[PDB]
C-alpha cells in the first residue's frame, strides 16, 4: 500500500529522506522537529546559499487549512514589518510540493531550553533575562498593532529560538496556533505552564494572555525552572495561587470554570475547594520575593556580588513581573509600557 503516489506515510505526513533535493534548489539535511501539524526539515537553500527551515504540512485538509491562516498571519506581518525588526522570525516564501504546503524560514539551531539546559537548570543572569524580555515585549508590542491584534497563544521555550551569535537574541516562531482579535474564540488554549488564568476559568480573552505567559518564561530564563509547573488544570491554578493569592472576588464572580478551583462561602469571599485525598502551601504564602532571592543572592543564592543583580535590580525585575501576573487581564501591563519600566533603564 502506497499513500500519495508513495511521498507520504500513512499518517499524512511527508516521508523525509535526507540530501533529497527539492525543485532543483533546497537539499534536505535531516529532521529537526515534528508534531500533529507536520515536520519542520533542516535544508540548504543552494540558490540563495543559506540554510533553512522548511515546515511541510501534512497532506490532510484539517492542517492544511490551520496552515493556510498561519501563512496569511505570517504575511500579513511581513507588510507591516518591511525591517525585520521585532524577534519575529520570517516566513521567506511558501510553496505546495507534492500536496504538502511548505513554509520557509531562516533556519535558527536552537530554543532557550536548550539554553537552560546548558545552564544545567540554574538560568541565565539577570543581565540576559533583561536582553530577552526587551526583545519579546518588542514582539508583543509588534503583535498589537491594532490592524494586527495577534495573539500568540502558545509562547513557551520551544517556541523561542535563540540568534546564532550567541547571547545576543532571541526570536519568536510557531504562529500556527495563534489567532486574531475577535475571529477565533478556541477555549482550551496555552501551554499548560504557560496558561493565564482567564483561560483558566474559561473567561473571554485577548493579548493580554501572551503577557502572562511572558512574565511566566522570564522568571523560567532567570530561575532555571518553570515557575508554575501543573500537572493538570486544578494543579496549575493551585501552584498559581500558592503564588499570587486568591484570585479577586470580582473575577470569580464572572468565571464559567470558578467552581473547578474554588468555593464561594456565605460570607460572599472565595477559598480553595478541598478534596477528601493533594497539599499545598497556603494562599500567596510562596512569595515571589523568595522565588527570586531578591535580597538573598538570587535564585540559589548564586548571583551574591554579581553586577546587575543588586537588591535594587532584583526589585525592579519583581515589580515588572507582578505587573505581568496581574489576575486582572484589564490591568496587567501591556507592551508599550511593559519597555518604560525602570528595569529596562
Ligand atoms: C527534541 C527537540 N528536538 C531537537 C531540538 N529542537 C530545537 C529546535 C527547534 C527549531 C529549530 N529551527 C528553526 N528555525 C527557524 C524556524 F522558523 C523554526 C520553526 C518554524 C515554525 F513555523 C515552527 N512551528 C513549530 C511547531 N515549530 C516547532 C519545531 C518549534 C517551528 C519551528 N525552527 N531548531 C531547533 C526541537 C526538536
Amino acid at each position: 500500500k502506497v499513500y500519495n503516489d508513495g511521498y507520504d506515510d500513512d499518517n499524512y505526513d511527508y516521508i523525509v529522506k535526507n540530501g533529497e533535493k527539492w525543485m532543483d534548489r533546497y537539499e534536505i539535511d535531516s529532521l529537526i522537529g515534528k508534531g500533529s501539524f507536520g515536520q519542520v526539515v533542516k535544508a540548504y537553500d543552494r540558490v540563495e546559499q543559506e540554510w533553512v527551515a522548511i515546515k511541510i504540512i501534512k497532506n490532510k485538509k484539517a492542517f492544511l487549512n490551520q496552515a493556510q491562516i498561519e501563512v496569511r498571519l505570517l504575511e500579513l506581518m511581513n507588510k507591516h514589518d518591511t525591517e525585520m525588526k521585532y524577534y519575529i522570525v520570517h516566513l521567506k516564501r511558501h510553496f505546495m510540493f507534492r500536496n504538502h504546503l511548505c513554509l520557509v524560514f531562516e533556519m535558527l539551531s536552537y530554543n532557550l531550553y536548550d539554553l537552560l539546559r546548558n545552564t544545567n537548570f540554574r538560568g541565565v543572569s539577570l543581565n540576559l533575562t533583561r536582553k530577552f524580555a526587551q526583545q519579546m515585549c518588542t514582539a508583543l508590542l509588534f503583535l498589537a498593532t491594532p490592524e494586527l491584534s495577534i495573539i500568540h497563544c502558545d509562547l513557551k521555550p520551544e517556541n523561542i529560538l535563540l540568534c546564532n551569535p550567541k547571547r545576543s537574541a532571541i526570536k519568536i516562531v510557531d504562529f500556527g496556533s495563534s489567532c486574531q482579535l475577535g475571529q477565533r474564540i478556541y477555549q482550551y488554549i496555552q501551554s499548560r505552564f504557560y496558561r493565564s488564568p482567564e483561560v483558566l476559568l474559561g473567561m473571554p480573552y485577548d493579548l493580554a494572555i501572551d503577557m502572562w505567559s511572558l512574565g511566566c518564561i522570564l522568571v523560567e530564563m532567570h530561575t532555571g525552572e518553570p515557575l508554575f509547573s501543573g500537572a493538570n488544570e486544578v494543579d496549575q491554578m493551585n501552584k498559581i495561587v500558592e503564588v499570587l493569592g486568591i484570585p479577586p472576588a470580582h473575577i470569580l464572580d464572572q468565571a464559567p470554570k470558578a467552581r473547578k478551583f474554588f468555593e464561594k462561602l456565605p460570607d460572599g469571599t472565595w477559598n480553595l475547594k478541598k478534596t477528601k485525598d493533594r497539599e499545598y502551601k497556603p494562599p500567596g504564602t510562596r512569595k515571589l520575593h523568595n522565588i527570586l532571592g531578591v535580597e538573598t543572592g538570587g535564585p540559589g543564592g548564586r548571583r551574591a556580588g554579581e553586577s546587575g543583580h543588586t537588591v535594587a535590580d532584583y526589585l525592579k525585575f519583581k515589580d515588572l513581573i507582578l505587573r505581568m501576573l496581574d489576575y486582572d487581564p484589564k490591568t496587567r501591563i501591556q507592551p508599550y509600557y511593559a519597555l518604560q519600566h525602570s528595569f529596562f533603564k
